[PDB]
């Protein structure tokens, strides 16, 4: 299996890592003094 999509999948990638550095923010504010840190 090779070449699938277009460039768009290109954005996809981008896409995901917009939601991940969404993630990784909430554990830093949980991770950060959430009881006894």
């Amino acid at each position: 299996g090779s070449f699938t999509m277009n460039d768009t999948t290109v954005w996809i990638s981008v896409a995901v890592l917009s939601a991940v550095i969404c993630l990784i923010i909430v554990w830093a504010v949980a991770l950060k003094g959430y009881s006894m840190v």
